């Protein structure tokens, strides 16, 4: 797939399982339209969000629900969620992996962009 | 100040200077109400965003304009900006330092919350 | 395999390819004995360093040659190398993924530990 | 000081206090020669490790005892310690701030190098 998200937990040394996330695309009128959503698997990965044909140029936002993740583990974290906002496919189609590492008071995100 | 932001550049090993950011508080209708902004100093810090009287409990967003920063350096960045969204003061006023580390395809944010 | 290393580049948004690393194990006399070595593939991964039978309890050190990586890209980085030192298999065999994200003046490392 | 270390705790959102560290310089025979040490203050900082006269070019290692830190908190950590190895002063003396962020299974280090 053209868009994959991988989430790790830095406190437990594990994938971050069952993390909900919502993906949005910026519409012509500048509002965020819902695009896709899902939750991470046992390997901390979310696959199958979109297709090469559907995933056209645009500005996309991945909102990762890190707060609910930590709350379910008994932890009151700093962030409400983690956000990744980026322009996709501006120079033709690419494949995007969004990776996030989570701690209660910190998060780090990186992107791997590969040419099909 | 109850709220300070510090921005660092991981490519150059320096404070990230002249980085613009806006701070928003979530309104009753779920919309983001702007209330403070500024740009980072020569030490990569932005102070004086708010006061303890004004900085009441609520959900706050800091939107850091990282894209403009990398553009000014001639480096093509991945992100449109970096956001930090958090609930403040859940059990009394705290001093918040939000630190952001920037790379062209990555960013990290950490909070130091003291009493 | 019981030990895998994955390295990403935060400047280029890519796996970190051809990164050399050496793995050591602490001997009875407290010296670091060479254990395994290799370099990352096109996917930024190093597999096949050891086997479940060879990878006994002990303290291990993974030394990742980040300086040569950056130098080959024209960059003079801060760190000489990135080190990960840990006790492995203290409570029975586990599988270990060591993940590193690299920038010229920063590096971050995390571990995913899974029970076979 | 030409060299300062700052340690932060990503589980608790605080300075990591009373964290022990040792600093080494690489000797002619490729061995690590200890020369400075200390533990972090209430603000998670360790200052006064060296002077500009003493802090000559060379390869330096800071070994931070993160395992003892997590043990004191009753948390089982992954790493034996966190190391930072770097060449100093390659083109004149710089002030170095090394910042380390700690989680039980992760650590990150960043350098801010100023003139
Ligand atoms: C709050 O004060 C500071 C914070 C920081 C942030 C620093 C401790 C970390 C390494 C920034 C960071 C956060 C998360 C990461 O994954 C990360 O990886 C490089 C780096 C630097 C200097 C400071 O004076
Ligand atoms: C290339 O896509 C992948 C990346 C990864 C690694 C990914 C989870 C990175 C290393 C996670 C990460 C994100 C931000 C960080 O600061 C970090 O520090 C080690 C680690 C695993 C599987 C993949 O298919």
């Amino acid at each position: 797939c053209p868009l994959m998200v991988k989430v790790l937990d830095a406190v437990r040394g594990s994938p971050a399982i069952n993390v909900a996330m919502h993906v949005f695309r910026k519409a012509a009128d500048d509002t965020w339209e819902p695009f896709a959503s899902g939750k991470t698997s046992e390997s901390g990965e979310l696959h199958g969000l979109t297709t090469e044909e559907e995933f056209v140029e645009g500005i996309y936002k991945v909102e990762i629900d890190t707060k609910s993740y930590w709350k379910a583990l008994g932890i009151s974290p700093f962030h409400e969620h983690a956000e990744v906002v980026f322009t996709a496919n501006d120079s033709g189609p690419r494949r995007y992996t969004i990776a996030a590492l989570l701690s209660p008071y910190s998060y780090s995100t990186t992107a791997v962009v590969t040419n099909p």
